[PDB]
């Protein structure tokens, strides 16, 4: 019944598939009898974040084993897991809290997506119904267009040497514009240094990402793992962001984003720092990597500089980063331009 293009139709089907939501939850070890998709709520994930933040402070303070156990038990009581024989992994370190926090980041977007799906008027094709739910215009970029060529070159060129486990294939290029996002970004368009950068996420998140845009982790969330504090992270290297799709031989198709990001005065940093407050004058944070995209090969797509230069070496050898990463701490500093459907070819 829907007049929408097949790639768009196929995209709506994909980002709203309830089975891949459950499949994610199962992989996460969650008890689906006690915690089914429906019972999953914003308030419990908020509460769970808060417990993880407590576990972090308990680790920082170097609190009692009794404390860390009761704290760990409280988390698993809130987010019921099912290991069968295996005893629940004790949350008593940075990696443990970071891990569970990232799970919650995902569960939160899953809740966003499932709620969106269940909500609204219940005629009109369901694929059309759900496309409208995303409040995002999705248009297909022609395979043989100047646009597509620029994008595919950026994908080919900024594919790292280290990420040699896969080969990326651009199945579909979508030109997207989220409802009201353009007006939101318009004041930050006045800022200098507007770059077109990569953002990779699990497919289960993309309904929420298109629905509410990219967002920053709440206050409740632990500051652990966020190398440069809670903000929106980006890469000039397709590989770096493609990693975050969590693709496999099983599910080799993943989704990536191209977004206009107003960086302005970048706070160029070598090593990790949980910022919270940026220095007076600065608008973003640039994690300086040992490998930088060729600056002498920077292109200008719609008056936005695309660093599609081949992976060359940067002068900094005294850094904890292998590649460049960019962080903004105001969600309006981003305007999403493209969504790419990539096929990961493993070896
Ligand atoms: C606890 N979770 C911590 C955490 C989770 C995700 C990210 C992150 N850093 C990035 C740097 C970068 F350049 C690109 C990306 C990311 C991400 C995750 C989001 N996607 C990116 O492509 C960073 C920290």
């Amino acid at each position: 019944k829907s007049k929408l293009p097949k790639p768009v139709q196929d995209l709506i089907k994909m980002i709203f598939d309830v089975e891949s939501m459950k499949k994610a939850m199962v992989e996460y070890e969650i008890d689906l009898q006690k915690m089914p998709l429906g019972k999953l709520s914003k308030r419990q994930i908020q509460a769970a974040y808060s417990i993880l933040s407590e576990v972090q402070q308990a680790v920082s303070q170097g609190s009692s084993d009794s404390q860390i156990l009761d704290l760990s038990n409280r988390f698993y009581t809130l987010i019921p897991h099912d290991f069968g024989m295996k005893k629940p992994p004790l949350l008593n370190n940075a990696d443990s809290v970071q891990a569970k926090a990232e799970m919650l980041d995902n569960l939160l977007d899953i809740e966003v997506a499932y709620s969106l799906l269940r909500g609204g008027s219940d005629s009109k094709d369901p694929i059309d119904v759900n496309y409208e739910k995303l409040k995002t215009d999705i248009k297909v970029v022609d395979r043989d267009s100047e646009e597509a060529e620029i994008i595919r070159k950026y994908v080919k060129n900024t594919h790292a040497t280290t990420h040699n486990a896969y080969d990326l294939e651009v199945i579909d290029i979508f030109k997207i514009e989220r409802e009201g996002e353009c007006q939101r970004y318009k004041p930050f368009k006045q800022l200098h240094n507007r770059r077109l950068l990569w953002h990779g996420s699990r497919t289960t998140n993309f309904a929420g990402i298109l629905s509410q845009g990219l967002r920053i982790a709440p206050p409740e969330a632990p500051v652990t793992g966020y190398m440069f504090g809670k903000g929106i992270y980006f890469a000039d290297m397709v590989s770096k962001s493609a990693n975050y799709c969590h693709t496999s031989q099983g599910d080799p198709i993943g989704l990536i984003l191209l977004g206009e990001v107003a960086l302005g005065n970048m706070y160029e940093l070598k090593h990790a720092s949980h910022i919270s407050k940026l220095p007076k004058g600065k608008h973003s944070v640039k994690g300086l990597g040992k490998t930088t995209p060729d600056p002498s090969a920077n292109i200008s797509l719609d008056g936005v500089d695309v660093p599609l230069g081949t992976g060359i070496s940067s002068g900094v050898n005294d850094t904890s980063l292998l590649y460049n990463e960019y962080i903004v701490y105001d969600i309006a500093q981003v305007n999403l331009k493209y969504l790419l459907k990539l096929k990961f070819n493993f070896k």
